[PDB]
């Protein structure tokens, strides 16, 4: 009966989702994005890839909420690990997200902070609960943690160190925080799932190209298991 | 007959606009923002401050377009100068905007570039034309240039140098590019006006606090002159 929004950042991240669902999808173009609207097990699903970055992801999320009236938003994509304990292909659900590249330190504000806002953005307790459930049921080692989002692809131990110490982040990506933020402002529950594609180091660009498709499918697979339970 | 959207980033940047227009404004709250909708000389004007940054400004702009159906968007605020030729209180209208903090260099892309997008975002030719007009008519030395937007308040000659060389930017701020980008995706003409409040150097934070109100009013004043001609 509900309307569920499903997002990815790149076409590659959403292709497996359209497949996995296997239904017929009507394509609606809006604001530079193409939304795939279809029916599935009595639930209306709207799928799309936002394109990379904060601006792109904010726009798409806002459009999905205001134009389609989605009641829940699930995000699927890949991310880079910042901890030894998070490996390639590992799955992770963000508990809190931060915009690691926000800097108003000149006004003596802590990094990541914007007036009239907060440093960390929370995600859905019920969706994250539902993720842990399905994770146990299928023997998947689902991890939890803070995700840092910024408009830079991280590829240096230096930046990695900063993210872990400053924000205690477990993974880094480029759209999580912006998607969760928009959903919070509209009172829409949000879930951010990510699969590790690299280790955000000097070799990050290499590993990313190698595992993009695999990681993308693992994440997409899990996200579908979640929708089957909603 | 038209619907015009007017944006500022901070409450301080929009207070003079509400005053200058002097009409009665109905307050509509949406997505964490408060939109001031009112009638003026037969034109419906929707005013609001987005809050600081790319995510904030993208969300507000998208909401103004999708929920209120604005047909034109005028932005007013302050900015930091990168050139000797641009002084405190000087007025500037952006011809092109760039997101100076986007970095996908790890994939051998030029800075500021995001796949499926472009480095520079163009603004309205007709609105910028109308700005130059009114600028001559009232003896205002209106300048033109490229504006760089990022989620960092710039306060170092070092970053300043980088912005001028990499992007040939004349001024730096935190919302211009995101507002213009959203308007472009929806085919809405956009105009970005800024008044200099500082020189983006080590003393930028000091100068900003000193001139915020003045600069904000100069910009607001001009923006109103523009609406009187629409
Ligand atoms: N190699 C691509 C750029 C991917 S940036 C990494 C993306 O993957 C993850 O979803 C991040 O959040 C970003 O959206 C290209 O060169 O187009
Ligand atoms: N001193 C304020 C922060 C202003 S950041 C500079 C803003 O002014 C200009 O409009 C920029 O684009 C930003 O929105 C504070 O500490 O809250
Ligand atoms: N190392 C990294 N930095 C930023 N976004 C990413 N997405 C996947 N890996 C990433
Ligand atoms: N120096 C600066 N950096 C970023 N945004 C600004 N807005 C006004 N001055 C600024």
């Amino acid at each position: 009966g509900q309307k569920i929004g499903i997002l990815g950042a790149m076409r590659e991240e959403i292709t497996p989702i359209l497949e996995l669902f296997g239904v017929d999808f009507e394509e609606i173009p809006l604001g530079g994005n193409v939304f795939h609207k279809g029916v599935y097990h009595n639930k209306e699903i709207i799928v799309a890839y936002s394109k990379i970055g904060k601006v792109h992801s904010t726009l798409t999320t806002t459009s999905m909420i205001l134009a389609f009236g989605v009641q829940k938003v699930l995000f699927s994509g890949v991310a880079g690990s910042l901890v030894k304990d998070l490996k390639i292909n590992d799955l992770l659900v963000a508990t809190q997200l931060v915009q690691h590249d926000v800097d108003l330190s000149a006004f003596d504000h802590p990094l990541g902070f914007i007036p009239e806002s907060a440093i960390f953005i929370e995600t859905s307790g019920s969706l994250n609960a539902l993720a842990k459930k399905i994770a146990n049921e299928q023997h998947i080692a689902l991890k939890e943690g803070v995700i840092a989002s910024g408009d830079q692809f991280v590829h240096s131990k230096e930046r990695k160190e900063f993210l872990v110490s400053e924000f205690k982040a477990s993974a880094v990506e480029m759209e999580g925080a912006s998607v969760a933020f928009v959903c919070q402002k509209f009172g829409v529950p949000c879930c951010v799932l990510r699969s590790i594609s690299d280790n955000a180091d000097e070799k990050a660009g290499m590993s990313f190209d190698e595992f993009l498709e695999k990681s993308a499918h693992t994440s997409a697979k899990f996200l579908k298991s979640m929708v089957d339970e909603l």
